[PDB]
């Protein structure tokens, strides 16, 4: 059913999944850019992960969905702190047992890195083609292109404007660095056709991480599109089975 | 003359003070406190007219959860505290009677703006920074909310600091028992283009004659 939790003011809306019973882990599941908490792949992991007994939140980030914020004030840093406030709201829930995160593209990023900042809370991590190479987007100026050393305070897309913030945090993101922190299991899988983020970045959080593994999906895009979704919701739900 | 003015981010109101010497066009200096301070301490508001007689306008705002800002003290980070200087500096980069920025920080508020000028050093044109609390990282590390100090432990401060190439000044008091004086020393190593000044037997606050010895440095190295 549906959830709404604040966040400096902006209110974020979500969806909350539970199983039978009284007592169930909860995953936080996390979208990437432009997209929202309601793509074909987030939710049928969130009916999955019910059928075998694992609740889950899946959350619009600010600036995208139903939540408030205008897109061009997004940053990954305050989409980790939207994340931060959906991690400690189902902290203090009492059915939950055991936390774990669910992030494709550049929700992918968002989860690593809270994971590397909650170590100690965070019990299993399910990166979905995470989308590192932004920071190396932003370096370069195509994310079409701009001038990375003089960025203008907003980029024009499809009508959402891209905050300047953005690009000049994302250039100097520390996400392997924070991301190694986290030693409790990860499973990355990631498509074997995937345009928007090299093979390199996937390889390397699986290098980085110390308790990790890295599946891939034959012929699947950056998306998990149509069947190529069952493959990424069976291995992630294969993952988080209790 | 003296203004009130607001400011949004994220739906937070941020609260500020805007001084200006009187005319058309002039420089502005961004002025942000410290962990439990304020806007208004003596410190930021003498530094505050120095800089109006000077012709050097000035804004200086409550961090979020601080003096009348929104927001709780708990849900403070270091990173929501750029995010409120990043609106100001947006706010201030939007005046046509602004010539040249910059930006000044005591304590926390020193952090804040090294890294805020680290990620803007094309706009920033000039940095003082007074007892610059970097300390804050390894205190986290060793042993306010959970959240501030998760961050805190993996906070690049150097690293974003270090991208700003314009003229900085440092700032500490010698007798500094709250940040290590070998903080503002990596500052002025790292930085490119740098200068330090050590004030003699003043505090972390710069209270009594060494807020005027402070904001004597201060002034100068922003005067035009």
């Amino acid at each position: 059913s549906r959830i709404t939790i604040e966040r400096d003011g902006l209110t974020l809306v979500g969806d909350r999944e539970e199983p039978f019973g009284e007592i169930y882990d909860m995953a936080i599941l996390m979208h990437g850019f432009t997209a929202n908490r309601n793509t074909p792949l987030l939710r049928q992991i969130a009916d999955n992960l019910r059928d075998e007994n694992v609740a889950s939140v899946r959350f619009d980030f600010n600036g995208h969905g139903e939540s408030d914020g205008a897109f061009e004030d997004m940053t990954v840093c305050n989409e980790i702190a939207d994340a931060q406030k959906i991690l400690e709201y189902v902290r203090t829930d009492p059915h939950v047992r055991n936390i774990f995160l669910v992030g494709h593209s550049q929700g992918g990023v968002v989860a690593s890195m809270l994971a590397g900042l909650y170590p100690d809370i965070v019990k299993k991590v399910v990166l979905l083609a995470p989308a590192a190479q932004l920071k190396d987007d932003a370096l370069n100026g195509d994310t079409a292109t701009y001038n990375p050393e003089h960025i203008p305070a907003a980029i024009p897309f499809h009508g959402k404007k891209l905050g300047g913030f953005y690009l000049r945090t994302a250039q100097v993101l520390p996400i392997y660095e924070i991301a190694k922190h986290y030693t409790n299991p990860v499973s990355i899988i990631v498509g074997s056709n995937d345009q928007v983020v090299a093979p390199k970045y996937s390889k390397k959080y699986d290098e980085v991480y110390e308790n990790s593994e890295l599946h891939m999906v034959p012929d699947a895009d950056h998306s998990f599109t149509g069947q190529y979704k069952d493959s990424a919701v069976d291995l992630t739900a294969e993952f988080l089975k209790p």
